[PDB]
C-alpha cells in the first residue's frame, strides 16, 4: 500500500478490538447510532493508548538519567491535527488503515474530522510545531511550554467577497490528545505593590490568578520518544475570588471569575505587528510565571534533591536548564528569574545574573519596526511593580557596562537603553532580551545578518560572541510523509527510507535526473496530487478548476510585506494581454491566493477583497475561457497546507528584498515538487544556493538596491509613468473596472500605491513578470520542467527542521542530539 | 463482611486489572507517582464501565418497546457522591472493597475523595434525586432534565463565628460520571420580538444562546436499569456572537460569549425565597426550552415517526408523554409547549390547550409567601415577548371559565388571575401552573389539605378533580444501606434483603421488638455509628466531644420557620439549670446545629453567629464539664449527612405548625434510630400516626392553635412576662452575656423575637423544654429507649420513595411501576 508501516496480523486484530471498546466503553455508542465523528474518536482514542506506555517511560528515564532539559518557550504552537503524525511516527498507519477498512470505514474520511489546534498565527507558531516534533526525533529532554487558548486564530469566512472572522470553538468537541493536570496547578501574581524591609524586597498585595497545566504527546519519529508539550489554562481562586468581603453579591463575585480566566482565552491574531493591550502582557506574564516555577522545581529535585553539594546551589543551574525565548513574547522570562532568584532564593545580585545570561537564550523573527514589542512603562508599573524595578536595574548595570567599553559615547547609551524616552517612556523587550542572553539568532543567514548590520549594531559591537544564526527549517514527516505519501514513496523506492529522519539524503536524487521512469513518476504524483486538490475544491468550496494548468500559488497570512498585491497586478496583466490578443496561445493558469487577514489591518482586508474582485471579473470572461483563473482560497491553515501544497507548481514567495526573516512555507514547496519565482530575501537565498540559480526563479532588487533606493527617495510615479501596461491597470482601479456598483471602492491601495508604498511594489513590477514569462515558457516543457523539479527536492535537505535543531542544541543548549531508540515501549508496571 | 454483594474470584480478579488499566491508560500514571485521588479515579472509571452496558440496553430497549415517557423537570438535583452508590446498586460493594484492599488500598479512604455534586439547595433538590433513583427502581422509562451548573451551592465556612460563603468549583478534577453530548447541541430564543403575519405570530429578531446536554447515569437497584439525567450547558453560538459587525473589537467579542454561557454557570442558593432576577428566569426559560424540542423530538420518532395513524398528530401526546413540574420553576414548560404546538406545528388553541393541560403535572412544595413565584411582567415582556401573549391569552379564558362557573363573584375573578395588579404586574406562575395541568399535589397530607383550604381554595372548588397528595420519602438505598451498613445487615441477619426494594417489610421487625439478642444489636449499631462520627470530628474538624452522650441534632438549612432559635433557647435554658445546681445530675446531651443560610439572609447568618456564640461559652464553662457541648456541623451537605444522621440520638423536627410543607430529613432520622421530637407539622404527622404517638415526642401548637392566636393576635410579651426562664435568657442576649466585646451584636434577633416574630418561637418555648425533659428520662433506661427506636425503624417503611413513585406512576402518570431486573447487562454489538 505504501511505506505507512506494516499491516501485522496480529494488531490489525488488536487494533479492531480496541477501536471498538472506545466505541463502546468510552463514547457510550452502539454501532447503529455511532457517527463518523463518533467514528473518528474511537480511532483516535485508539491511537493514543499507543503512545501512553512510551510517554510514561520517557518522562521516567528523564527522571532517572537526569539530562539537561531544554525548555522552548512561546506564546504560539500552530499543531494542527495530531492523528495521521502519531500514526506516521509510531509506524501505525497501515495497520489502522487495513483494520479500519475491515471495520468498514474510510479512515481519510475520518481523518478530515478532526480539528485543528490552531494555537497560532503563521509562521512563528509553526516552527514552534516543526521545533517540538524535531527535538522529540533527536532524543532531547525538551519541553513545549505555551498557553491554552480555548480560542486559536480565528476561522476565515469571505462574504461578498470579504473576510469575516468567526470563533475558534475547536474544543467544542473535545481534545483527546492533552490530559488536564490540575494536580499541578500553580499561582500566578498580577499587581500588588512593592515592600522594601530590611532583607529584602517583597511583592505584596497581589491578585491570584491559577494556572492549570494540560499535557499534549509530542512523538518522535519512530525511536519511542515521547515528549511533553504543557499548556497553562486560566483559573480564579474560590476565595479571594469571592472572599475579599463586604458587598457585591454572591452572584457576581461568582460570574466575575471569568475576569482572571479571559487570560487565556483567546490567541491575539496579528502577525509582525505588536498591540500593547493589557491583556497580552498579562498573557506573557502568565505563561512565564507558570513555567519558570515548573521549571525550578523540576530542577530542586535533579540529583541536588537528594544530594550533590548539598546546599541548593543555582551555580549548575545551567547546566541543567536550557530555556529559549521564541522571540520576545516570553521575554519577561528574564526579570522574574532574577525575582526568584534574588527576592525568593536569596542570591546576590551578580550570582544571580551570571545564571540567568548563562540559561537564557533569545531568538529574533522579523525587523520591522510595527512588530517591535515595546511595553509602556505605566502598564508594567501598574501590573508587574517588582518586574520593573529589577529591569531598571538591569538596564542601570548594562549602560554602565557600554560607558566603560565606549567612553563618551553618549549617543550610544540613549541608543542602547532598554528604556525608550518620549512621549510615552517604554521598555524595549528586544534589548532586554539581548542583555539577558547569552546567544542571539537571525532566523536566516541574511536576516542575522541584518541584525548585525542594523537593528542590532550597537550590541554586536558590544558583544559580538552572542550573536549566531540558526536558519529556520520544517519537518519531513508532516510536510513530505504524511501530505505527500505519494512523493516519499516513489523516493524512497529508489533510495530507501532512511532519509525522512535524515534528509540530507535526498541529494542522492540527483542520480536520476536523467532517470526516464523517475521523471515520469516524478510527474505522475504530481498530476495526482493536482487532480485530488481539484477536486476537494469542488466538493467542500464548489465552482471548477482546470487540472491541467500551472498552479500559481501563494499562500501566507496577508501583509503588505509580502506583497500579494504584487501577484495582483501580475494577474490583472495577464488578463490584459488576453484580451488584447484573444486568439494567441497562452499557457494556462490557476492562480490561488489565500491567507488570513488580522481583523484590524484595514488594508490586508482591502487586499483581499481585490483579489476576489479581479477574480469574479476574470473567471466570467468568455473570452478567456479556461486559461486564466483566479481563486481565493478559504480559511487557509495547516490542514489546508498539507492540502495545497503537494499540488502546487510554482511557490510565490516574492516580499520586498530585506522584510521576510526567514519563511518556511517556501521551503515546504520546494520539498514538494514545486518551483519556485521569488526574490532574494529571507531563506530563498539559501534555497537558490542550495538548488543552483539556474534551478530558482530569482528576480527584483537585492537588498543592496532597495537601500540605494531609499537613499535616492523611491517615487512610484515614475514607474507609472514609463510603464504603459502598469498603468493600464491602475487606471482600470481607480476607474471601477474591477468595482462597478462601487467605482471608488479601491482608492486606498490606489493612494497607497502612489504614495505610500513603503515596500516599493511597482519597483519590482516589470522584472517579476518578465520573470513570469520564463517560467511559463519552461512549463511548455514538461520533461525540463520536472528535471528542474527534481534538483530542487534533491537539494531540500539542507531546510529539516532536524538540522536546525541539531543545531541550536550544539550551539547553544550544550546538548548532544540522539537518534537512538529508547528500550521500546514494553507494558511495565512498578 | 456484610450483604454488600459476591466478592467472586473471577470478578476481583477482573476488577483489578481494570482499574490498571485506567491508572495507566486513563490517568496516564504510574503506581510510583499515583496519589489517593488518582486511585479514586481509576476505580470510578472501573466501576462506571460496568454500568455503560446496562445504560445502552435500557436507552435501545425504552427505543424499541417504545413506553410512556416520564419527564421530571426541576432545576435542581441535589446527587452527592455517586461512587458508593453505584457499587450498592450494581451489587458491587464488597468485590470493590476486595479487589482494592488487594491492591493494598482502603476503599473507604477513596470514596472520601468524591466530590458533592450540589446541584441543589435542600429538601426540593435531594427529593429530585431521591425520585430518580426510585424511578429507576421501578423501571419507569423516566429521565431527569434539568442544568449543568458549574458551581454547585457554595461551601460554607465558619470565620470569627461567621457563616463565609465560597464558590463550590465541583468540576475542577473534572466528573467521570457525566457523557458530554455535544451533538445533541439545541438552540434557545430570548429577546426579540412578536410579527403577526397572515397564518400566525412569529417570534422574531431573537438572540440565539446554545444549550448542549451532559448525561449522566442513574441505575436502579439491582434491576439492571439505567435510566439518564440530562444536565444542559450554556454555550454561545459563534457566529452572531461575533457576527453582528460593525465595530466593537474582535477581542472584546469573544470574551464577551461569557454573558450567554453565564446562565448555566451558577446555582442560585435560596431556600423557600423567590428572588426575580433576570438571570434566573434566564435559566428556567433555558431548561424548558431545550428540554421540551428534545422531548417532542422524541415523540416524532416514536412508532409515529414510522407510521401509526400517518400524520403527526398531536393527539397521542399525552399517551406517550408526561412532564412533572417541581415546583413553578419549569412553569414556563406550559406556555412554550403551546408556543411550540400553536405556532410551528399548527394546532389550534383548543387543541393545544388539551394536549398541554393532559401532559403537564405540578407539585407545589411551599406555601410561605415569600417563595412564591410571582415575575414582573415588565421582565418576561422583554425576554419572552410571545410567551406573555400566550399566558394573558391563557389567562383570559380560564377567567371566563369561572366567570362562567361562578357568575357575578367578582373579587374570584380578580383573586383568580394569573395577572396580579398593583405596585407593578406580576404574572403568578402558581396559578399558571394549576390552570395548565391536570393534576396539582402537595407533599405531605396536612400541606395537601391546606392548599385545598387555604392558598388554593378558589383553584379548589372550581376544578376539586385536579388536587391530589403524595407524601415525599426518601430512598432507602442511599438512606439506609449506603449510609449505614450496619443496621442494614442486622435487620437482613433476621427478614432478609427483599426490604430494601420493598421497605414496607420492616413492619416484620416488630416481632423483635421484645428480642434480646436485636436491642442489644440496635443498641450497638448506634453506639458503633456515634463513634465514627465522634472520630470524624477530631479528624476533619478538631475538638473533640463525649460518645456517651445523647446526639441531640438539628440539620437542615437555616430558616425563620425551622426555628434553629427554639433550639437555641432550650440549650441556654440546659446551661442555666446546670450553673443553677451544677452537683445535680442531667442527662449529658452534645447538641448539633448544622445548616447553610443563603447569602442574602441577614437573620439567618445572624443566627448561625448565635449558635456559635452560645459554644464559645457553653464550651468552656468548666463548671458544666462534659455535661454539655454545643457544636455548630459546617458545610452541612449530602455526604456530610449520610454521616450525621446514621450517629443521631434525636432528631429535631421543630418547625412552626402549618409552616414545612413535609420535610425528608425527619424521614431519614426515622428510619436510622433516632427518635423525633417535634411539632404536628408536615410529614411528622403523618410519621407519629404511622409509629403511634406513643413512641413519638409531639409536643406544641397545632395547625389551630396558631389561627387562634392570630385571630387573637401574638403578644411575644406576656410569654416573656410570665415565665421567668425565658426572661433570664432574653436578658442575657441583651446584655452582651454570650457577645461581650459586642454587647449589642444579637439585639436584631431580641427585637425580633419581642417585636416581630411570625413564627412565634416563645409560644410553643414551655411546652417544648417540658418535652425535652421527657425524652431525657427516657434516654436514662437504655432498654427501653432502643425499644422506641425499633418502633420506629420497623415502622418507617412507609417514607420510602418506592411508594411516592408509585402513586405518582399509578394516580397521576398513568404508568405501572415494575421490578422486573431488565434482561442481563451481557456484551451484545449489533
Ligand atoms: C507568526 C507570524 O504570523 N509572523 N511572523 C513573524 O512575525 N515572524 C515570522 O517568523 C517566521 C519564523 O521564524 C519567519 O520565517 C518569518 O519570515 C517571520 O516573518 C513570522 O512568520
Ligand atoms: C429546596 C429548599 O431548600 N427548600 N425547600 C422548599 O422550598 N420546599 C421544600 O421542599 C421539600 C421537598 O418537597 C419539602 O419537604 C419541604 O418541607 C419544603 O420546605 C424545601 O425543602
Ligand atoms: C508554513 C505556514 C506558514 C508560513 O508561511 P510563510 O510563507 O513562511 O509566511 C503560515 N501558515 C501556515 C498555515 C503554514 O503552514
Ligand atoms: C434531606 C436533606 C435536606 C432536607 O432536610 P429537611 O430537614 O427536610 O429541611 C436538606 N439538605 C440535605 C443535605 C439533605 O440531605
Amino acid at each position: 500500500i505504501s511505506v505507512r508501516g506494516l499491516a501485522g496480523v496480529e494488531n490489525v486484530t488488536e487494533l479492531k478490538k480496541n477501536f471498538n471498546r472506545h466505541l463502546h466503553f468510552t463514547l457510550v455508542k452502539d454501532r447503529n447510532v455511532a457517527t463518523p465523528r463518533d467514528y473518528y474518536f474511537a480511532l483516535a482514542h485508539t491511537v493514543r493508548d499507543h503512545l501512553v506506555g512510551r510517554w510514561i517511560r520517557t518522562q521516567q528515564h528523564y527522571y532517572e538519567k537526569d539530562p539537561k532539559r531544554i525548555y522552548y518557550l512561546s506564546l504560539e504552537f500552530y499543531m494542527g491535527r495530531t492523528l495521521q503524525n502519531t500514526m506516521v511516527n509510531l509506524a501505525l498507519e497501515n495497520a489502522c488503515d487495513e483494520a479500519t477498512y475491515q471495520l468498514g470505514l474510510d479512515m481519510e474520511e475520518l481523518e478530515e474530522i478532526e480539528e485543528d489546534a490552531g494555537l497560532g498565527n503563521g509562521g512563528l507558531g509553526r516552527l514552534a510545531a516543526c521545533f517540538l516534533d524535531s527535538m522529540a526525533t533527536l532524543g532531547l529532554a525538551a519541553y513545549g511550554y505555551g498557553i491554552r487558548y480555548e480560542f486559536g486564530i480565528f476561522n476565515q469566512k469571505i462574504c461578498g467577497g470579504w473576510q469575516m472572522e468567526e470563533a475558534d470553538d475547536w474544543l467544542r468537541y473535545g481534545n483527546p490528545w492533552e490530559k488536564a493536570r490540575p494536580e499541578f496547578t500553580l499561582p500566578v501574581h498580577f499587581y500588588g505593590r512593592v515592600e522594601h524591609t530590611s532583607q529584602g524586597a517583597k511583592w505584596v498585595d497581589t491578585q491570584v490568578v491559577l494556572a492549570m497545566p494540560y499535557d499534549t504527546p509530542v512523538p518522535g519519529y519512530r525511536n519511542n520518544v515521547v515528549n511533553t508539550m504543557r499548556l497553562w489554562s486560566a483559573k480564579a481562586p474560590n476565595d479571594f475570588n469571592l472572599k475579599d468581603f463586604n458587598v457585591g453579591g454572591y452572584i457576581q463575585a461568582v460570574l466575575d471569575r471569568n475576569l482572571a480566566e479571559n487570560i487565556s482565552r483567546v490567541l491575539y491574531p496579528n502577525d509582525n505587528f505588536f498591540e500593547g493591550k493589557e491583556l497580552r502582557l498579562k498573557q506573557e506574564y502568565f505563561v512565564v510565571a507558570a513555567t519558570l516555577q515548573d521549571i525550578i522545581r523540576r530542577f530542586k529535585s535533579s540529583k541536588f534533591g537528594c544530594r550533590d553539594p548539598v546546599r541548593t546551589n543555582f551555580d549548575a543551574f545551567p547546566d541543567k536548564v536550557a530555556i529559549q525565548l521564541n522571540d520576545t513574547h516570553p521575554s519577561l522570562a528574564i526579570p522574574e528569574l532574577m525575582r526568584v532568584l534574588v527576592d525568593l532564593e536569596r542570591l546576590d545580585w551578580d550570582k544571580a545574573w551570571e545564571v540567568t545570561v548563562k540559561t537564557c537564550a533569545y531568538t529574533n523573527h522579523t525587523v520591522i519596526p510595527e512588530a517591535l514589542e515595546r511595553w509602556p512603562v505605566h502598564l508594567l508599573e501598574t501590573l508587574l511593580p517588582r518586574h520593573l524595578q529589577i529591569i531598571y536595574e538591569i538596564n542601570q548595570r548594562f549602560l554602565n557596562r557600554v560607558a566603560a567599553a565606549f567612553p563618551g559615547d553618549v549617543d550610544r547609551l540613549r541608543r542602547m537603553s532598554l528604556v525608550e524616552e518620549g512621549a510615552v517612556k517604554r521598555i524595549n523587550m528586544a534589548h532586554l532580551c539581548i542583555a539577558g542572553s547569552h546567544a542571539v539568532n537571525g532566523v536566516a543567514r541574511i536576516h542575522s545578518e541584518i541584525l548585525k548590520k542594523t537593528i542590532f549594531k550597537d550590541f554586536y559591537e558590544l558583544e559580538p560572541h552572542k550573536f549566531q544564526n540558526k536558519t529556520n527549517g520544517i519537518t519531513p514527516r508532516r510536510w513530505l510523509v504524511l501530505c505527500n505519501p505519494g512523493l516519499a514513496e516513489i523516493i524512497a523506492e529508489r533510495i530507501g527510507e532512511e532519509y525522512i529522519s535524515d534528509l540530507d539524503q535526498l541529494r542522492k536524487l540527483l542520480s536520476y535526473v536523467d532517470d526516464e521512469a523517475f521523471i515520469r513518476d516524478v510527474a505522475k504524483v504530481k498530476q495526482e496530487n493536482k487532480l485530488k486538490f481539484a477536486a476537494y475544491l469542488e466538493r467542500e468550496y464548489k465552482v471548477h478548476i482546470n487540472p491541467n494548468s500551472l498552479f500559481d500559488v501563494q499562500v501566507k497570512r496577508i501583509h503588505e510585506y509580502k506583497r500579494q498585491l504584487l501577484n495582483c497586478l501580475h494577474v490583472i496583466t495577464l488578463y490584459n494581454r488576453i484580451k488584447k490578443e484573444p486568439n494567441k496561445f497562452v499557457v494556462p493558469r490557476t492562480v490561488m491566493i489565500g491567507g488570513k487577514a488580522a481583523p484590524g489591518y484595514h488594508m490586508a482586508k482591502m487586499i483581499i477583497k481585490l483579489i476576489t474582485a479581479i477574480g469574479d471579473v476574470v473567471n466570467h470572461d468568455p473570452v478567456v475561457g479556461d486559461r486564466l483563473r483566479v481563486i481565493f482560497l478559504e480559511n487557509y491553515r495547516v490542514s489546508l497546507a498539507e492540502k495545497v501544497i503537494p499540488a502546487a507548481d510554482l511557490s510565490e514567495q516574492i516580499s520586498t528584498a530585506g522584510t521576510e526573516a526567514s519563511g518556511t512555507g517556501n521551503m515546504k514547496f520546494m520539498l514538494n515538487g514545486a518551483l519556485t519565482i521569488g526574490t532574494m530575501d529571507g531563506a530563498n537565498v539559501e534555497m537558490a544556493e542550495e538548488a543552483g540559480e539556474e534551478n530558482f526563479f530569482i528576480f527584483g532588487m537585492r537588498v543592496e538596491d532597495v537601500d540605494r533606493l531609499d537613499q535616492r527617495g523611491y517615487n512610484a510615479q515614475e514607474y507609472y509613468d514609463r510603464i504603459p501596461e502598469l498603468r493600464q491597470i491602475i487606471e482600470q482601479l481607480s476607474s471601477g473596472f474591477f468595482s462597478p456598483k462601487q467605482p471608488d471602492l479601491f482608492k486606498d491601495i490606489v493612494n497607497m500605491l502612489m504614495h505610500h508604498d513603503r515596500f516599493k511594489v511597482f519597483a519590482d513590477y516589470e522584472e517579476y513578470v518578465k520573470c513570469q514569462e520564463r517560467v511559463s515558457a519552461l512549463y511548455k516543457n514538461p520533461r525540463e520542467w520536472t528535471r528542474m523539479v527534481i534538483r530542487n527536492i534533491a537539494t531540500s535537505g539542507k531546510f529539516s527542521s532536524d538540522r536546525t535543531i541539531a543545531q541550536y542544541a550544539r550551539e547553544i543548549w550544550g546538548v548532544e542530539p540522539s537518534r537512538q531508540r529508547l528500550p521500546a515501549p514494553d507494558e511495565k508496571i512498578p
